[PDB]
């Protein structure tokens, strides 16, 4: 913005303020996975300048790396890891060290969602309209990811870079495990990323 800096910031805080939580019956692992996929697309809905692109585009990004997105928020929220003290776990395995890797840094609400931003505004997905807007998107992201670091970590110098490094490892993390471990009495059967674009346009909030 002009004054770039605080601007950057700004918009770091509606990141923020776009999270639906601090982001009886108890929920149960399984339902616990739900919100954290749900919340992923209601943050969508609500952050700066993704509900403004093509609906198409929105779908597009949101297909392609929702599983990055649902890793972020179970590291987030803290989603009980090891559990079912029933599972296989080859798959509970790979799930596992991600969010152990993104807990071990410590990784902040602004930290989660600046990367939650970097990770959605991706040039990787198929089909987008205009690439050139969502590239700029990411360097938005990761602009105002940089500067928060340097200012509240001035002590961690390579904490950017850290940060930055973790997102290789959410792009293969494996669609399918995370639907075979969490999704499947909610959904069968269906990829997720089939039932994306019903999911943003359902949702809630004037706000």
């Amino acid at each position: 913005g002009s004054n770039s800096h605080s601007y950057l910031s700004g918009y770091i805080s509606l990141l923020l303020r776009a999270e639906p939580y601090p982001t009886m019956g108890i929920e149960n692992i399984c339902e616990l996975a739900a919100r954290m996929l749900f919340s992923a697309v209601e943050w969508a809905r609500n952050i700066p300048f993704f509900p403004d692109l093509q609906i198409t585009d929105q779908v597009a990004l949101l297909r392609l790396t929702w599983s990055e997105l649902f890793v972020l928020n179970a590291a987030q929220c803290s989603m009980p890891l090891h559990v079912a003290p029933v599972a296989f776990m080859d798959h509970i395995r790979i799930f596992q060290e991600q969010v152990e890797k993104l807990k071990a840094l410590h990784v902040d609400s602004a930290e989660y969602s600046c990367l939650k931003a970097i990770v959605l505004f991706t040039s990787d997905a198929c089909g987008l309209s205009d690439v050139a807007h969502v590239e700029s998107l990411q360097e938005k992201s990761q602009c105002a990811l940089e500067e928060y670091v340097r200012s509240q970590y001035p002590n961690q110098p390579t904490r950017f870079g850290k940060l930055l490094l973790r997102l290789p490892s959410l792009r293969t993390v494996s669609s399918s495990v995370i639907e075979q471990l969490f999704f499947v009495r909610l959904v069968g059967k269906t990829p997720i990323e089939t039932l994306i674009r019903d999911m943003l346009l359902s949702g809630s909030s004037f706000n």
